[PDB]
């Protein structure tokens, strides 16, 4: 009597998530006018977000609706390399997005040396390859395996698929994909506010007759609130037994999941980005 509606609000976020991503990528592509050195990385975000909802978010809804797995036993590490390698782009998509402000913010003459049509290139590619270094080389041959005799029949078992990882490769992922984003994110921003504050009591200071705080405030806290709680609970099942059930951990990875929709409504609003909207339909 509830298996049939988690279905539909699953299905609708599967829906929500493709729409965004399908139309913020061709109104990229389409229309020259939003053509810009600091626009690819939008696009690869989108790539990425995309990327999760086609090949993530319908396999966990199967295997979550469903008693069993009801695939083979070669695709599960697949699917987590798959949702490691999506998870690790987007953040360190959204890093650079933060830097390349930073850098445009604080020396503005400078900012056309730093960022060339070439440069955002390498710096893509670079990124993408050492996302997928931690995703597909240290899952598909086997560098994750616990020596717990629980899950070694999972392991063993084709039916049964969950996560269960090596104290290492926990720590050393979370640190890798969370907190070095997190701290860089930190610093620029308080950078960025305070010259902002200071250009605002200049200008204050020359005509004799907050804004900022709400853009931060949203930019800081969509990524914070999906992201935070899911590494710190990573963290600590690892560091100690017993300490969560598998139920929390599970609600928690997918309600980080929703962060990839919420991307596109939170970064594209600029007036150039709807007329382009517009012009869709
Ligand atoms: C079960 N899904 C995976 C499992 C572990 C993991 C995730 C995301 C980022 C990481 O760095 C991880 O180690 C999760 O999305």
């Amino acid at each position: 009597v509830w298996v049939v509606g988690m279905g539909i609000v699953m299905s609708l976020i599967v829906l929500a998530i493709v729409f965004g991503n399908v139309l913020v990528i061709t109104a990229i592509a389409k229309f020259e006018r939003l053509q810009t050195v600091t626009n690819y990385f939008i696009t690869s975000l989108a790539c990425a977000d995309l990327v999760m909802g086609l090949a993530v978010v319908p396999f966990g809804a199967a295997h979550i609706l469903t008693k069993t797995w009801t695939f083979g036993n070669f695709w599960c590490e697949f699917w987590t390399s798959i949702d490691v390698l999506c998870v690790t782009a987007s953040i360190e998509t959204l890093c650079v997005i933060a830097v390349d402000r930073y850098f445009a913010i604080t020396s503005p003459f400078k900012y056309q040396s730093l960022l060339t049509k070439n440069k955002a290139r390498v710096i893509i590619l670079m990124v993408w390859i050492v996302s997928g270094l931690t995703s597909f080389l240290p899952i598909q041959m086997h560098w994750y395996r616990a020596t717990h005799q629980e899950a070694i029949n999972c392991y063993a078992e084709e039916t049964c698929c969950d996560f269960f990882t090596n104290q290492a490769y926990a720590i050393a992922s979370s640190i890798v994909s969370f907190y070095v984003p997190l701290v860089i994110m930190v610093f620029v921003y308080s950078r960025v506010f305070q010259e902002a504050k200071r250009q605002l009591q200049k200008i204050d200071k020359s005509e004799g007759r907050h804004k900022a705080l709400k853009t931060l405030g949203i930019i800081m806290g969509t990524f914070t609130l999906c992201w935070l709680p899911f590494f710190i609970v990573n963290i600590v099942h690892v560091i100690q037994d017993n300490l969560i059930r598998k139920e929390v951990y599970i609600l928690l990875n997918w309600i980080g999941y929703v962060n990839s929709g919420f991307n596109p409504l939170i970064y594209c609003r600029s007036p150039d980005f709807r007329i382009a909207f517009q012009e869709l339909l």
